[PDB]
């Protein structure tokens, strides 16, 4: 019941099911996973593919010879399973040299090193067939106010993404970039903290059409924001290139719970929107099986991500297909929201006495929105109470 | 000591010192202020001018005759005091007809009414000499997921701002718009919830150059965000048209405390940035004297907004003028942050072996940022301990 | 399907379905309800009873004659419907005299007035058969640090509750008190901000056994806290006298959404706990139908509170009755959590070499908790996917 | 200027200045510190003493022989410097065996192991002269609702603290316990999440007088709570045995910034209260020098903790000594807050017509609190603008 297939386009980072459980107060509770074992185990669970940071796949400092061996082993697992690699990304956050950032480190030589490390992995991502290159600037930011001039940092950030876009276009690569916002952690404040800040920054890049966002459920919720709303704005701008699905219990540290956990109703409205909008990218799970779990709990948690998506997809489809819901949507004037306010144009609106001089403001004010009956229909559908 | 003058460009909304103290659980604790009395009292405190919503100045439903009388009285107070009106805005939030929004109400006739109400007040703002027209979409949003298709709402929002920009340009008005973001309250979630979301939306408008942001200290702090960072991004984009100054104690209801209260260190870094960047707009206080206060407390609170700005301006100037601070900034490589990462260009960076092949990552990793000594210098300056 | 009966003990405040929609930025969108009409409408929806503040029932300033008339009318509606009044409370927050508190106002004469106003309504509550008297100190607190010495305020707060307990015991009344915590709003910070702070304060009162807590879902969530955990601590202490059910979307202003909205999974675990623990008090809904709604939306929202409770009660019962869940609970050692750590006593534990000297810490560390499979069983039950 | 002396009672955990910089996304940026070097370096900065977890001082798994050697080395550093050890604590959070808790682990054998590990370190703490034994239940809690029955966990938690109190009293030790609350991180929710919940729990222990709280600035701020208020309640209950000082920027992950950073005004009101109340315990800094820092930044950060305390102590003393402030406090009726509401007793209050029948509610309502002028005096003192 509710079984995923590779057509559902579910993907997982190596670093997700492979998280050993080391947290700021505790050592690892699980041994490291061979990326080949993860590929095979995820393929049996019905996943469509995997993603990776460079350092998840090739241990940091690997010689060029060890590097090729690690890739060849990985490629063979992809060939044996049919798994794809739709997305890749760079680790610009773990090694101590990145303690003040990569692209916006105050030290110029670290910024150049950061760009060279990224470019090396773009080549590899393209070799493996990735369509999207994600950038999560986890160390770009500050704990104190004088440490970072944010306008200079934004200049440096734009400079880095512009150079990466020059590299991609000069190589003829068919790959696009996706900025993954996060409001804080591990820096006190992280630059481009939300979907909106990333969308606004992109519009200042030399080639804006190469760049979109990879929003994460938990990250926008770490600022108390409505994740489905943020996704709707990304869709409206044409910039939802990729998405990270997981769960988060409000404003606290980045929990990365399995998808469906955390804010369940938000997950429902997210699935409703992705499916209604015809999102056709990967459904990527950026999550961490809790460190209480052994390896069987890891795979149970990963299976749960997929199951919860498929259950919510069924309930959202049932909600939208229900005539009583369709009738309720009309009662709340969702149909009117979709109509132009003034397709008759400015001058017609200015001479339309029914818009102002003869508008009956009290009759309008008295009409109820009927939103609560609509939301209870939505609740009943989610819970399978109809 | 620390006395404001009209050259300091301090401005106040009528609705700020005029807030009667009605909150969701309590009745008014103060009688209504005549806008003429506020103008005269603020001018004696050293303010530079006032702002208004249409309904602050002209009671809702006023005949055209009463309207002219209210304006004429107000104009005479401006002439007697020398006070300016740099900014005006529309009340699209108080009257029950706006309970589901103005520009993005589901009811089309309310949206048209909302546009006509705004256009009427733009004419008045221009008559009074306002340079900036603010839009705070306080009712644009939702409490439940099905109530608002956010993509349709964004279409309607863009349609409204586009029509207003057509109106302004067709009249030849020299006025620009400034969107005031707020993440929530009074709606469960408000559209365009942060500075970043508003900046991104503007880039989809037909005439983006007419529109900027009017960020509010407390609003970005209601999402846990770093307000000086958000202001830096607005400045970097060239979009800080106006700013609302006040105080807020973290993530809760919109307190609108006087400026300097709330997050004091954030206020310091904000003043440092506005003054370093040469912000030359109004320093507008969107605040509410607490309802514990009588009228003398109102004017004490308003004087405090200005005093705290002027004290922080002095401490920030002293901080930046201090040679030991200038030396510390170099020690933390703020000077390197301001230099291009790769002005030698992509190809030079790709063949620069010192950026990767021969980069000594451990030597780089070992260099301390010296951020804590810098921040303690900043703390000592703020507290006048040097 | 899922129909409430008066045996389900669902109750509503007059002020809930009677909220006119006035918020800090907007006027009322609904006319005032006659308390008699609310009683009759709620009884037809299946409610068991109503609660009231004194000022909900008797308009403030009413003569003793008008007072008796208002009570007599109300009593007749209770007799005609069979509705009970299980709980009553005092409005110590709306009138401007309470702007700095009632029990902990800095002005002594306001504190005495506050006590006399409460005592008058205790008499009335007892006349109407109320078992619980709630105290929500909404104005007890401060916006600034010097305004309130909190130790003095706590002395005054204890003095007030002690005098009320003396009054009750001297009259021979069979009524107990329940403190309703709230972390903030309308004060910047409210005293006794959470369930824990109220539980701790009670233990310093002269007659602790007269006092318990009335926790509210949304209030503990306004501090980011786990409401089921807080309820479990109240139960463990024997102090859950009453409970307020509603919904809240994280850390922001007090939304008072209908129960089931907000954090749906938290609502599920709350119902599971109340029913497992055999809570037998009223299921009270302290909620506000959103101001978008007309009167039909009001009653739809109130019906939804009850429906969602009954749906969650069914899913929690199914979860706990499921053998596979019972097996999973054993796999995660919930049975071991319920056993004493050291019923053999201190000396036995100190000489038990298997507890330390020969404890195999790595074998213990390797056992997975199996929490994720358990939580997915809980998710599947909630969603009716088994 | 502002130099600490050992009479200022400033103390530091070994784990604070010794934090290597490993965070959930990054490796260590600093080498490990020898506890002897920390003792000597802190003594030269003017600290009064150090605290430790067992595993900070004796590496986990150390033979009894290595153990004695580690203690002897440490003792010699204390003797050479004059440093005290006022407080000690147990690491029940790092090792994987504690992944589901120590005292409230679901596995009974882990709970017994947890108690034996604690008891071993109590003996050592007493040997070294510690007055307070802290308990921070960082792993006691859950990420999902079914994983932990909170009433059973509270039974287990009480059982553990009761056994520890039996051990202490049976040995005749002069040591008291202090529970350190934290709302979340590393568990999704932690048991006894705030000062209030810990104070309430203590009152159910067999020997409540052995137990108090060790509140941490940042932890209560992680729930959005007012830390000075929480400290005032702890003082009022007589339970502030110890305190952890640091900085935190609102509701997010546990930053542990140096004291004075984060909420500066809250730090001021905290110092004002500790000094006014005559707190005479250690001023303990539970902080982490940011991982951007090298070892010189570590010691600069630690010096800053102490400096900021001493600057704030001076400004708070100046504030309270200022006649104009003393006059303002009377104007705001702080003197009336400190007087009994009804020392004349219940019957006198019931027959006092000036408390109700003849109370002039409108005259009372019209009196302003004058809180804003008071708070601006407090602001001017903090900033040294008088
Ligand atoms: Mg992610
Ligand atoms: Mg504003
Ligand atoms: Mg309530
Ligand atoms: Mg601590
Ligand atoms: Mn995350
Ligand atoms: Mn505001
Ligand atoms: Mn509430
Ligand atoms: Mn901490």
């Amino acid at each position: 019941n509710y079984q995923p297939t590779p057509e559902d386009r579910f993907t997982f980072g190596l670093w997700t099911v492979g998280w050993q459980g080391r947290d700021p107060f505790g050592d690892a509770t699980r041994r490291a996973l061979d990326p080949v074992e993860s590929v095979r185990r995820l393929a049996e669970l019905g996943a469509h593919g995997v993603t990776f940071h460079d350092d998840d796949l090739i241990p940091f400092g690997s010689s060029d010879s060890e590097r090729e061996e690690h890739v060849k082993r990985f490629r063979q697992a992809l060939d044996d399973t049919g798994m794809k690699v739709p997305m890749a990304t760079t680790n610009l956050f773990t090694h101590p040299v990145f303690k003040d950032g990569g692209f916006t480190a105050n030290d110029r030589d670290v910024r150049r090193y950061a760009l060279r490390k990224t470019i090396r992995n773009i080549d590899l991502a393209v070799e493996l067939g990735a369509e999207t290159y994600v950038a999560w600037g986890g160390r770009e930011g500050a704990e104190s106010g004088g440490a970072k001039d944010v306008r200079d940092a934004l200049d440096r950030m734009k400079e880095a993404f512009d150079l990466l876009g020059e590299y991609v276009t000069s190589q003829g690569y068919d790959i696009r970039f996706a900025i993954e916002p996060k409001p804080n952690e591990p820096r006190g404040d992280i630059l481009l903290p939300t979907v909106g800040h990333a969308l606004a920054f992109i519009e200042r890049l030399e080639r804006p059409e190469l760049y979109g966002v990879n929003p994460e459920v938990g990250h926008e919720q770490m600022a108390g924001l409505n994740f489905p709303h943020g996704i709707a704005q990304a869709l409206w701008a044409g910039k939802l290139f990729h998405i990270d699905l997981n769960g988060q219990n409000g404003i606290k540290y980045d929990q990365d719970l399995r998808f469906g956990a955390g804010d369940l109703r938000a997950a429902f409205w997210l699935v409703d929107l992705l499916e209604s909008a015809g999102y056709s990218g990967p459904r990527h799970f950026d999550f961490k099986p809790p460190r209480t779990e052994d390896f069987d709990g890891v795979w149970a948690s990963a299976a749960g991500c997929m199951r919860n998506y498929l259950i919510l997809k069924e309930r959202a489809a049932a909600f939208r297909a229900d005539p009583e819901v369709q009738e309720a949507l009309r009662a709340s004037r969702l149909d009117e929201l979709a109509r132009p306010t003034a397709a008759d144009g400015l001058q017609a609106l200015l001479d339309d006495r029914s818009a102002f001089e003869e508008f009956d403001v009290d009759a309008a004010a008295a009409r109820g929105m009927a939103f609560e009956r609509l939301d209870q229909l939505a609740m009943d559908h989610l819970l399978g109470a109809r």
